[PDB]
DNA sequence: TGGAGATGACGTCATCTCC
DNA sequence: TGGAGATGACGTCATCTCC
């Protein structure tokens, strides 16, 4: 059927978006963990001086 | 068939783990964004004083 | 070992959303 | 509006992994 054919592609596009969103999110946690470390270290330094 | 029955449940358990992992990850980004803000603000303060 | 479970992509159905 | 697309869960098959 036709509605099925269209839905099969809509599902394909939807899955693809969910896979990129996950990766995007995983990268962000990596980015924030590093930014966090530099600030935490920075705080210790300024605290001393 | 039997192997199919088992796989149908293995898939159910697997999906469940992927849903919790996503949520866990989403919470972490929220947590780090806030911790980041407090440190960034903290740095500005110590910088001044 | 061979064999069990885990997991990625698939296509489908049910629903929601949005004009 | 009614109708189009988006999306969550499903069950299946193919493969990987791990003893």
């Amino acid at each position: 059927a036709l509605k099925r054919a269209r839905n099969t592609e809509a599902a394909r596009r939807s899955r693809a978006r969910k896979l990129q969103r996950m990766k995007q999110l995983e990268d962000k946690v990596e980015e924030l963990l590093s930014k966090n470390y530099h600030l935490e270290n920075e705080v210790a330094r300024l605290k001393k001086l």
